[PDB]
């Protein structure tokens, strides 16, 4: 892949080394977009052994309409209790700070996918693709103005449009704020897998992946370690294979196709002779 | 300005000369973005005497929370009855086809700006800018999944993010489908004027204008007349001045600032020594 290396550099010349909300300093640029051909490989850029298994588990949970953290524990960890997870120290303060207890995050992404005002928008957006493919309204908004008030973290990824080529499916997200250092990697992968799963239901060839950015930012946290991801040429990229889904699958009714989807825990998604790179550390919670 | 001339050409090489919904053929590309510096002039690209007065009147109406067509007639035409308008042959079939009568379009843009689920999102997004400026959540979604069902035309322009520079205001829209031939011009202008009006309330310098595209398309309707807009160098661009707003204005409470805004009919917005070009004809209804 090529275009990720570029963006990072172009945020440098951006100009605005600026103050922000829970201030310190950031160098950041408002207004980015990139495009990926999944045809020419699976774009999920490694380095740091990407905790991808927990990225795969958040996406499935998201697709289940859940909002209780222990459910996510069950998908990742086959255990409702043992095992940290990506929303834990996020529930333990922002969500518990609203009054919630042992489980709820509030009307988070999953619920707005499966229930925005009673519109089950996952199940029915896979029908427009199945049925009016070259339609343009095949969108799933997650920002619910009227329910922002009850959520732990209002969605950073809030919107997306699908486009049908002549045999390819394309997805495009809009993200409000991104941490290119340690965010944008987990997000490239989540919708890359979503255009895979939906292309397997619609039996379309996964096509291109486009990303629209709002406040793309790099934090002022001693950038020399992020810097290191410059100048390299990716050569051997990852194959992109899902398992456990029964042969009848692509003919099954949309509502019956997610039923089976949701039965896959993260072992079922795997990559062939995927580029190694080591894992260093250092993180900050979004 | 420069980047508009480019995009048009780059849709040509796109590949997909394709069938669509109310089919014929189109050449179209999914995934565009452009950026405009209003500092270096008012970007509204002329040619065809842009029926800009009706673009200015739709925006104010939008900002009034209305959804009744005659109200728009009042703003443009100072008359609840005499004078065509941009949503007329749109109400006269799509809206009347739902049952509506003499006036309603259904829960159109204006209502989702002023009332999405009871969130009055114009009035309160101008407070975040006034008050937490370097916040990232200062978004106004118009796509309401749960109320698409009652609208004449579900919004083509559905989303937008504002960003505060250090003294500039920036806006970015996402548009589901665009008719670059005869659409995208009326839209460049509508949010260009919206970053003006909101920069005058927030007393910020209008900054950059960015546009995210979904299905950017040119219709297969004998393109040689659109072609003509290639190869020219814009030189003298339009000054961008609003009138009638009382000197106290920039200190007035947000809710009191729109009150005055809405009192301006389209005569109050005007451009200095703005590039002439003639007006030919030919249109198709979106």
């Amino acid at each position: 892949m090529k275009q990720y290396q570029d963006l990072i550099k172009d945020i440098f010349e951006n100009g605005y080394e600026t103050d922000d909300r829970t201030g310190t300093g950031t160098i950041a640029l408002f207004g980015s977009k990139l495009r990926w051909d999944l045809t020419k490989g699976f774009p999920a850029v490694t380095t740091k052994k990407l905790a991808w298994k927990a990225c795969i588990a958040e996406l499935i949970w998201f697709l289940s309409g859940s909002t209780n953290v222990n459910d996510l524990r069950l998908i990742q960890h086959d255990s409702l209790i043992q095992g940290k997870t990506v929303w834990d120290e996020n529930y333990e303060n922002q969500a518990k700070d609203l009054g919630y207890h042992s489980g709820e995050l509030g009307p988070i992404y999953g619920k707005q996918w499966r229930d925005f005002g009673g519109v089950d928008q996952i199940i029915e957006v896979i029908d427009r693709i199945k049925k009016l493919p070259n339609d343009r309204r095949q969108i799933v908004s997650a920002w619910n103005p009227a329910e922002l008030k009850y959520m732990a973290l209002p969605p950073c990824h809030m919107f997306y449009q699908f486009n049908v080529r002549n045999g390819y499916l394309d997805l495009q997200w809009y993200q409000r704020s991104v941490d290119v250092f340690l965010g944008l990697p987990f997000n490239i992968a989540s919708y890359a897998t979503l255009v895979h799963i939906v292309a397997k239901m619609c039996n379309l060839i996964p096509g291109d992946l486009i990303f629209s950015g709002g406040n793309t930012h790099i934090y002022m946290n001693h950038v020399e370690q992020c810097k290191e991801i410059l100048r390299r040429e990716p050569k051997e990229l990852c194959e992109l294979v899902i398992s456990g889904l029964p042969y009848k699958f692509r003919y099954l009714s949309t509502k019956e196709q997610l039923k089976y989807v949701l039965k896959l825990r993260p072992k079922d998604f795997v990559l062939n002779n995927y580029v190694s790179h080591p894992p260093i550390k250092g993180k900050m919670a979004v």
